[PDB]
């Protein structure tokens, strides 16, 4: 829950995704923050003369051998957006990084595939470098027609609506920049487009591809850049800024919708301001000290926040010698406070490098996963104040290892600052989330199910594996049910079994399945039997008791006697009746129809035929209920009822015989069928497949396994019906797996 | 003068600028517009050849030799800006036209270097050509430092910042791509950043230029490209699109700020919706009938318009045999109203090609002006209805020839429609607000002037010979006016009196001036003038009104008056009262030194030194009204004031000797400067400037002719202290004179 006063302004980060430099997932994201390490690998000769880096620069002592760059450049899955090879070939790799990124932001959001209702915007920015542009003009033109589909297609301007298109997203698709600050300058103008409701979902946030990766960078004076490899914010040994690459995408939402829809919420932006230095500084080049101390004070000032409550800064921190201490000083002005020592400072530079269409993206990422942890993590390659800090009468601590939120700090409030090269300075507020009930006190849970889905078996197999980290990072329940109801289905299927102790067990194979069969559940006779087509393991669905509310409400004004008509009685008084065993049928049927939407045939035998019929709906419940109230008593002058025609995607069946639209107009088999009370089980043979369950049941979530085993099949099973009316929480489950063709990059001088 | 529901949604277009093909100013762009003319040009052979085309590409047949460009795209004066030569060398040829249109743009909305309390935001987009990237990376890459400085301001996307920069804008400035509509998207979040208050102005844009200008262009079955250099929107012979040059920046503002500053309003945006097509189309390139249908529904909802009050649409108009009856389909079933034809289309892309990523801004500027202008325009190229097209079971017709706006439409209504190749759709309303009343009545009242100003004389006479064109355009008087209040000044000043039927007339220079001699206004004696500082000239003046009201309400309290008080009938006892001689010559003087800044001494020659320090505040004003009362019955002793501290500036004295701290504070200068003198040059010589007027004063045109002479003579005139309580209304003025310098692009 947020607890905090709600204004209108509040925008839910609720699905984050990232291709940061040694930072594939979000999780490997957080670890590199909060282990605090920097994501710079520095190369070797042979290496970059392996990408096309010459010796005639690699002797030059101004050629920093680093670069903080993103594994995964040539990699795409073509077919899985939407594109051919020859597509897909002339795509540039920012479009199709930003397409597997983006992707996966909406799956993180548990908005997958069910972008219908919803409309959502695109957001992104795109740095450019003029070696994509070298690769890709320097190639033979051909011809006009070729020429224009690879301007359309293989250039940058074009990313934000090449995502729209694959993803199907209709909302407003903007490609902007601002240079350094892109991807919160996108963040806010989908705050902002969200705010005013011209989309409900937004996807925001950039990417920085330089085109050679694995290749190292010319240091110069006269340039900022970090002259060893290093960046250094804050610090004395501050070298300069390291262009790093990257790639990440938030999923935005409003507040009110991302409550009521149940998203997972890392952090909510409160506020968020954007300036322009204009003429107010030294150069083009140079930071803004009353630009940047305005956006603070006006983000602030937006966000309903005092300083005093903001216990983290991600702050730009680029690694300057002259930059840092203009924004920290611009950092204590608009923090006018008088309150010493209390809010953190961080900057994501340090560890992933300057990533400057990413870079906002990157702090907004990494400060909602340090409200989302309630971590301040350490500032990376920090050892001694720059000295020039006024450090010690400032609001800030700078934070050396990674420590829990503090006490005195809460609700957890902080800020991202992404200042460009350029000029437009933006900042964000934002507010942690307070922390989920986890009522277990590490008790024994229950078995849980992780049903996997892929389009085809090794990516499946990618999935498996990537499920062992995962498990290690989160809950087993949550991961569970978003894996369940927040996934899409694809054909090869497989479920996971999680104990409470942390072990995957594969759900085996059903057997005695045959393909291309209909699916049918048979009820026998309750005169004699005892269980109500599984409704003793039903009984906590929250759609049985619904169902079991409905024949409630129905009987009250149809019976007189009080123990038929108090619902979530019925489990001590099942074997005391006829009428009980068939409205717990009902309500079993019913939710056995509600899961397994594609299970087509309804069988019943004996008395059960009426649970049957009356839930395929084609007889009436009215006079099946107070039929089998003679039925209980009387067994005379049974009344049969009118011919209705079923649900028309489902179909009733006697003994696994379909008796449909044939016989249905017979009094005779219809009497023959219900005063024959036989029960006898079905026919070996009917060409179709059983819900029948094992014998085994006894703890209530053997049913969840063999329903989970159903899902294993063909089957669709819709998991909402299954839980009780305390939903689990949605959190975070797998991210797609890709199958990643390679598309070499043209590579000419 | 709006005349419509205030919801808090509407924004106003308050200035804009163009430079599209054979379109370098806004009045050419609205003649090419009503004359349908098509703006494309098409070369001969020796003409490519020349430019730098092959021999191979020429003979081509498959090379149509077309292009509708822009006239000097390699003409920049970055002086204006703040770059050095080398720096504008290594602007890409959009940042250098797009700080000009940018500029003219915020120059035509009357806030040119008036932009200091307001915010203002710059929302523009370019759309990359692949010929400049040859241009600018077949150049050797010398040195790390120059190709990170030139890929700072070599490349297009920082084009926001870099006019934000020079513009000195400190609002919301991002650089935006939607393709096709990548300038109303500009404009719409632009609108929405005005909307929540993140900005008080916004420039809202786009610009392509594609590099070689004046080159042709490649044509075959696949691509949209024309066949015969025509486009031909919604037309029987509709042979494809046509890519051109353009540039545009509109200038926006909150329409309760734009009334509330009196800005000229072109037209109002009412609402705008912004959407993409999806997946919901054949392909990426393709147009989606959905998307189009859904974000014209969706504008008209938000803007709370009624489809059948809209009686122009400027559409997409692509000029495709395929895409104008999916437009048109799109844009019949967003209109779900019934009636028969009462809506015009309209398509630019008919005159100027399809200027892509400024194409939004070039329907988005013609619908503007088609509401201030009350014109519906022609369609260019149209002759026949295209065979898909069912315009008899349809809101709209094609205009042929240029209509007036039809009555029974007020308020005019308009919508513009630009649909990305890339699948974003924005869908725009926007309404007319009202004619300009010209309550002259058709007669001949007043000679008005027109305040020219450059930094260089040749810049002065390129803006000098601007007028013609612009007087036979606009109104003179709100012409004259809006040079007068919402131009900025520099050195090179030059006023042309316009006369009332027209002819303009360069106002002769004063021709006895001192260049450093401090200004100052003299005041003669009161006893013996029946005339105070002219003030019988100076009655018509709003400030003047002000000030003699707040005189009054601080003079009948203790004035123990003969009722001629109330400061409209002091002209009656302006003969023979020396009370109202003296309070009507202190509002004056004040006036007087509210009208001319630079204005320093006060000399008097006796009972004006009174006046004089009571606008320089040496005596308090209700001490020298009081006193002066005294010397209106004289019978008793003179009296000697409070005698209270100098304002800064506005230094007195007494015949053109500033005396002050000398004999300042004791009595007996008081005696003998009150005793009287009767001289008018009583300095002698020391070199001082005054506000003598000419002695032949009658239309009272004559002063405002002396002050405009005094703005020419090197002094900055608050010239809207002047005016009477009903001001005149801003218009568009002048486009600045920019020093062009040429900037050749590189080779390959």
């Amino acid at each position: 829950e947020y607890a905090s006063e709600m204004n209108g302004m509040e925008i839910a980060i609720i699905g984050m995704a990232v291709r940061f430099p040694q930072s594939r997932t979000l999780h490997e994201f957080w670890h590199n923050i909060v282990q605090g390490k920097e994501c710079v690998t520095f190369f070797s000769e042979e290496e970059l003369l392996a990408e096309g880096v010459e010796q005639s620069t690699l002797d030059n002592p101004a050629y920093v051998r680093a670069k903080p760059y993103i594994e995964g450049i040539c990699d795409f899955d073509a077919a899985f957006f939407g594109y051919s090879h020859k597509e897909a070939q002339t795509l540039d790799p920012k479009s199709r990084v930003l397409h597997e990124v983006a992707y996966h932001a909406l799956e993180d959001a548990g908005y997958a595939q069910r972008t219908s209702d919803l409309i959502t915007g695109v957001f992104v920015g795109a740095s450019e470098d003029v070696d994509w542009l070298r690769r890709s003009l320097s190639q033979i033109g051909g011809d006009a027609l070729n020429r224009f589909e690879s301007g359309i297609y293989g250039h940058k301007d074009l990313l934000a609506h090449l995502i729209a298109y694959s993803l199907n997203l209709n909302g407003p698709v903007y490609s902007l920049y601002t240079s350094c600050s892109t991807s919160l300058s996108a963040t806010h103008i989908a705050c902002r487009s969200l705010l005013f409701g011209e989309c409900d979902l937004a996807l925001a946030g950039g990417i920085t591809i330089d085109l050679p990766q694995k290749s190292g960078y010319f240091c110069q004076q006269g340039m900022i850049h970090s002259t060893d490899g290093h960046c250094r914010p804050f610090d004395s040994q501050a070298s300069g800024t390291l262009f790093g690459d990257g790639a990440g995408v938030v999923v935005l939402r409003r507040l009110e919708d991302a409550l009521a829809a149940g998203d997972r919420i890392y952090a909510v932006i409160r506020g968020s301001a954007v300036n322009n230095d204009g003429k107010q500084k030294i150069g083009f080049v140079a930071p803004g000290h009353e630009g940047q101390k305005a956006v603070i004070c006006a983000a602030c000032h937006l966000a309903e926040v005092s300083p005093e409550s903001i216990g983290y800064v991600e702050t730009h921190g680029t690694g300057t010698r002259i930059g840092d201490p203009i924004e920290f000083a611009a950092l204590t002005e608009a923090f006018d406070t008088s309150h010493r020592q209390y809010c953190a400072l961080g900057a994501v530079k340090a560890n992933i490098g300057h990533t400057h269409a990413a870079a906002g993206v990157a702090g907004l990422i990494k400060t909602a996963l340090v409200l989302h942890h309630r971590t301040i993590p350490p500032l990376a390659n920090y050892q001694m104040p720059n000295s020039k800090l006024d450090l010690a009468h400032s609001p800030f601590y700078i934070p050396i290892q990674p420590q829990e939120w503090p006490a005195s700090r809460m609700p957890p409030r902080a800020g991202v600052s992404s200042f460009g090269i350029g000029g437009t300075n933006v900042h964000m507020i934002l507010e942690g989330l307070n922390p989920a009930v986890r009522d277990d006190h590490d008790q024994v849970r229950a078995p849980v199910f992780i049903p996997l889905s892929a389009p085809s078996f090794e990516q499946l197999d990618e999935l498996t594996q990537q499920l062992t980290p995962l498990l290690a990072t989160l809950d087993a329940s949550t991961l569970a049910y978003t894996q369940q109801v927040a996934r899409p289905v694809f054909d090869c299927r497989r479920v996971i079994q999680v104990e409470n102790d942390g072990t995957q067990a594969m759900l085996a194979s059903l057997d005695n399945l045959m393909p291309d069969a209909p699916w049918g559940l048979h009820c026998p006779d309750l005169r004699t039997t005892n269980d109500c087509t599984y409704a003793q393991w039903l009984a906590h669905s929250a759609h049985y008791q619904r169902e079991a509310t409905a024949l409630t409400a129905l009987l009250d004004g149809m019976n007189i006697p009080p123990a038929y008509c108090h619902a979530e009685t019925w489990a001590a008084q099942a074997n005391s009746s006829l009428l009980i065993r068939g409205c717990q049928t009902i309500a079993a049927l019913k939710t056995w129809m509600n899961l397994l939407p594609t299970l087509t045939l309804l069988s019943g035998a004996g008395t059960g035929l009426l649970p049957a019929a009356a839930a395929s709906g084609m007889i009436a419940t009215q006079d099946v209920l107070h039929l089998l109230w003679e039925m209980e008593q009387k067994a005379l002058h049974l009344w049969l009822p009118e011919r209705h025609e079923p649900i028309p995607g489902y179909v009733l069946a006697w003994q696994g015989n379909p008796i449909t639209d044939a016989q249905r107009n017979d009094r005779g088999f219809w009497s023959e069928a219900l005063l024959a009370d036989t029960r006898e089980l079905g026919e070996g043979v009917h060409s179709i497949n059983w819900v029948r369950l094992p014998p085994e049941i006894r703890e209530d979530v053997d049913v969840l396994r063999y329903v989970a085993q159903l899902w294993c099949a063909g089957i669709n099973v819709d998991w909402a019906v299954w839980y009780g009316t305390p939903l689990p929480q949605r959190g975070s489950a797998s991210a797609y797996p890709f199958a990643h063709n390679h598309y070499p990059l043209p590579g000419r001088v």
